[PDB]
DNA sequence: GGATGCGCTGAC
DNA sequence: GTCAGCGCATCC
């Protein structure tokens, strides 16, 4: 994550919704805003919250009555994606994971804040011929919210990572926002290979598959894009090795294959995934973030998601415009 | 819970 | 056909 010395959510309350590991709260903290309520049903997602943050977010959303929610002006949520996600069955609203978005609804609908910022995979915006997107657009301006949403990928944002995500940012009509603008993409100059650990503190995660494919030859050029070099087993879903010359492949929950949640790289001549030090790099976090002791509960928790830098830069320009206020 | 082989869609 | 994918299925 970078630093913000203009402060443009200073002042500002927000929630922290579907919390998981405050990725949210970092990036509004960051420019000021105080977080006054999270929730985060997980065991070990509440733990690793409490370890950052020393609190437990409150359990399961949809027990939580709406009016008891802090006051707050702008409301955070970055709901599951299972029931979205292109790599998943997309039974989208016919998910019992997939009916979160009305809770948020729900709560907005009660506490009325100034902005409500969400985010969900990029086929979020394709799914069910685009009816699922429009179905938020149109609830939150029958809730009498302005919507913008658009598709970021991290690369653009300084962070060596593939992630597609859309972000939907939606201002209460009241306030009349006319102004506000996606951050705009700039020149990728960090890759993987600036992220990694030494050797010294991965070399357990270093693997020798007899089945390793090597397909493509290693590049020397650093690129802002993915380079698979190879594969193992059948090359699916944590079976794909890439460059550290080039970015990471987006980080996954539930990833499955022998390079799972990270995917595979080629480092110093050997094959590893990476270290959950280094999957909280690729995703923004700061070096002080506290990773959960199970390393198989952080991948999960970096996996579920946002990266930092993007929402940063998102929550200034909210900041921006909340701002704007000329006579 | 932890680990890993795989399905199979969206977007080229 | 090629690649990527906040995932799924199944085993202990
Ligand atoms: N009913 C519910 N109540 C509370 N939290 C829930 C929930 N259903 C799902 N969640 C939580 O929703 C999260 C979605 S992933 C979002 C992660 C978050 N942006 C952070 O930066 O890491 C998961 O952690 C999941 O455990």
């Amino acid at each position: 994550m970078i630093e913000i010395k203009d402060k443009q959510l200073t002042g500002l309350r927000f929630i922290d919704l579907f919390a998981g590991l405050g990725g949210f709260r970092l990036a509004l903290e960051s420019c000021g805003a105080e977080c006054v309520y999270s929730n985060e049903w997980d065991k070990y997602a509440q733990e690793v919250y409490e370890m950052n943050f020393g609190e437990k977010p409150e359990g399961d959303i949809t027990q939580v009555n709406e009016k008891t929610i802090p006051d707050h002006d702008i409301l955070c949520a970055g709901f599951p994606c299972q029931a979205f996600s292109i790599s998943g069955k997309q039974k989208g609203f016919e998910d019992s994971r997939g009916t979160l978005f009305f809770d948020i609804a729900r709560i907005v609908r009660e506490k009325k804040p100034k902005v409500v910022f969400m985010e969900n995979v990029k086929n979020f915006a394709s799914h069910d011929n685009g009816n699922t997107l429009e179905v938020v657009k149109n609830t939150m301006n029958e809730l009498d919210y302005s919507f913008h949403a658009k598709v970021l990928n991290a690369l653009d944002y300084g962070i060596p990572q593939k992630r597609e995500r859309i972000y939907m940012i939606c201002f209460r009509n009241d306030l009349n926002i006319q102004n506000f603008q996606f951050p705009k993409p700039f020149e990728l100059n960090t890759f993987v290979k600036d992220l990694l650990l030494p050797d010294s503190e991965v070399e357990h995660l270093v693997i020798d598959r007899k089945d390793l494919v090597m397909t493509n030859q290693e590049i020397e050029q650093t690129t802002p894009k993915t380079v698979r070099l190879g594969i193992v087993g059948k090359g699916g879903q944590g079976e794909r090795i890439y460059s550290t010359r080039g970015i990471a492949i987006t980080l996954s929950a539930y990833g499955g294959g022998i390079f799972a949640k990270t995917g595979g790289y080629l480092v110093n001549g050997k094959t590893r995934k990476l270290h959950p030090r280094e999957c909280a790099r690729v995703m923004g976090y700061p070096d002080s973030y506290k990773v959960h002791p199970s390393t198989s509960q952080a991948y999960k928790q970096f996996g579920n998601s946002v990266v930092i830098n993007v929402l940063q830069y998102i929550a200034y320009n909210i900041g921006s415009s909340l701002n704007f206020k000329p006579y």
